[PDB]
């Protein structure tokens, strides 16, 4: 799922996190279960980035 995940990242303006998501093989299904502690674990060190992603999945899969 690098198709919807890079489109998702681009939508949040977090295109630079692509390499992490590819390396760690993170799909949107994987991401949907990840909170702050899990994203810290894969190298997303900025609170604001993790916040953007977490809220980003909520909008995407709850609307």
């Amino acid at each position: 799922l690098d198709m919807n995940i890079s489109q998702f990242l681009k939508s949040l303006g977090l295109e630079h996190l692509r390499d992490i998501f590819e390396t760690e093989q993170i799909t949107l299904r994987v991401l949907a279960d990840m909170g702050h502690e899990e994203l810290k674990e894969i190298g997303i060190n900025a609170y604001g980035h993790r916040h953007k992603l977490i809220k980003g999945v909520e909008r995407l899969l709850g609307g």
